[PDB]
């Protein structure tokens, strides 16, 4: 029943009466008002609390708002079936606080229920959106966590999410490459041109290969992102 | 009546009024709190049973999130259309019990109603999902059950059902061929480019053929996934 004084930045789809906040899967609170402060544009929200999450309420508490992932409903203007936003929060030891400023994105992974973070360099994020699923066999077996730039404007590391039965099939020799749109081949004497993976055209895949022999990857361990089946082929490079 | 705690990994599509628990069909019991043990990040909820299910609820009892199967609908983002996720439950016998941690995963088919269970050896899963359909003749005659990796690494396996007046199809000598997604061709004098079976162009499907002399396959008899009708002619190898 409490009320904290939160200045997002922007109050695009945040309702007073409905938008939720969460933490970590399950609804902890519910926003109540929104005013604002000219000075500077700070969209000022007081939302009710419940009790056990108001002892862990501390300066380091983190709020940013979780919009829904982009999809064919959110292009296509079809907002009224997409789904509300809300608002995630990941609290900190700091001190008790009553004010907080909104994250501008979603923190860095944190829990550790045994699922496994791993990062891919690749030149840019080609067809991958957020949520976009990992294939082992063209099983999904993890999603695409985030994105981001490393600081070095040469790269996009994309960190993704392996599920926790499935954490034994990334070895430190594996290999990932992109699954992600549709190409088409005209050849000679007939064109194969065929569609498996429809998800993957919708919204872009990653499809990774385990070999039998390397130790098992664990723990932010660094890929590289081939940007299709036939440039991950594990041949032998001969100079010319 | 009675409430049960039990704790659920990540509390997605849960909700306080409305999920229900479902036993093999039938809705015994619906979600009534959720809370959160901060220590392990353990989402415990606490749902409503019917006192018929409550003598065996047992040790044993089974818990696992049963999400819609993925579609065109989830794929788009359209999750107001998709449906609500449930609560399957299997029970066992072990020992009265109030406490029950989440499985991850619906564990194997039991039941005895004369229904047929195969298994399919697969190098990959290609474009199958759960629930796609499988035909004789295009005739739909089951469906496809679960899928997983087998403990080598090297295939992945296919367990798929076949209603009960149909279960004298699956011969031993049954072949079993992929048909999921189009593939076109451009042939000389006339490009024959054909599409039949739409439902196999969006989910994936299996066509199987019966041999009229083998005797009738039962009981969890493993096949080979022929990755194309072509593939699976029945003729006979010449080694040159």
């Amino acid at each position: 029943g409490n009320t904290v004084t939160i200045d997002f930045m922007s109050a695009d789809g945040i309702v007073p009466g409905r938008t939720p906040v969460r933490y970590q899967g399950v609804e902890v609170g519910t926003v109540q008002d929104i005013s604002l402060s000219d000075d500077l544009r700070k969209i000022e929200v007081k939302v009710s609390i419940k009790s056990d999450m108001k002892d862990a309420l501390r300066e380091e508490t983190q709020f940013w708002l979780v919009t829904p992932k982009a999809s064919l409903a959110g292009v296509s203007g079809l907002d009224a079936l997409v789904g509300g936003n809300y608002i995630g929060m990941m609290p900190g030891k700091g001190k008790e606080q009553d004010h907080f400023v909104a994250l501008d994105t979603q923190p860095k992974y944190r829990l550790d229920n045994g699922d496994l973070m791993i990062h891919l360099q690749a030149p840019d994020l080609g067809s991958l959106n957020s949520g976009s699923l990992v294939y082992f066999r063209k099983i999904p077996v993890g999603k695409v966590y985030d994105y981001a730039i490393n600081p070095n404007k040469q790269g996009v590391v994309i960190d993704v999410l392996i599920e926790r039965r499935f954490t034994d099939l990334v070895k430190k020799g594996s290999r990932f490459w992109n699954v992600s749109g549709v190409d088409a081949n005209v050849s000679i004497s007939g064109a194969k041109v065929k569609l498996e993976s429809l998800a993957a055209l919708v919204n872009g895949a990653i499809a990774f290969d385990s070999p039998e022999e390397s130790k098992p990857a664990e723990a932010e361990d660094t890929f590289g992102l081939y940007e299709d089946l036939a440039h991950s082929q594990r041949g032998v490079i001969i100079k010319l």
